């Protein structure tokens, strides 16, 4: 099995995360962990059992928490699935998530080809 070094993963994958941060306004709800009380959505953790956001993913890349590229992809997709689950289809967060998912799919594919 291929062993991926933490810096190899950071070099390959961090640009794909940056591409999501670069989306404005669409990344704005995703740049920090959800704070349900501050945001006035106290039911959030009743619906979303495994929160995830861009800042948490960035920290995981920085601190070598991913052994394999697919673990990174899984966390980005967790973030998207949380948003599509929690938010109504008409909402900004839902539509913004849909755009980030388009951007991410485009960015991640050539990078995954390069890592194999
Ligand atoms: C990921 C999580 N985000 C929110 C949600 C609902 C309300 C506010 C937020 C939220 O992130 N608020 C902080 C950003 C404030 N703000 C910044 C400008 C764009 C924008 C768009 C939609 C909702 C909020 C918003 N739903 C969620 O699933």
């Amino acid at each position: 099995k291929k062993i991926f070094k933490p810096e190899e993963l950071r070099q390959a994958l961090m640009p794909t995360l940056e591409a999501l941060y670069r989306q404005d306004p669409e990344s704005l709800p995703f740049r920090q962990p959800v704070d349900p009380q501050l945001l006035g959505i106290p039911d959030y953790f009743d619906i979303v059992k495994n929160p995830m956001d861009l800042s948490t993913i960035k920290r995981k890349l920085d601190t070598g928490q991913y052994q394999e590229p697919w673990q990174y992809v899984d966390d980005v997709w967790l973030m998207f699935n949380n948003a599509w689950l929690y938010n109504r289809k008409t909402s900004r967060v839902y539509k913004f998530c849909s755009k980030l998912a388009e951007v991410f799919e485009q960015e991640i594919d050539p990078v995954m080809q390069s890592l194999g």
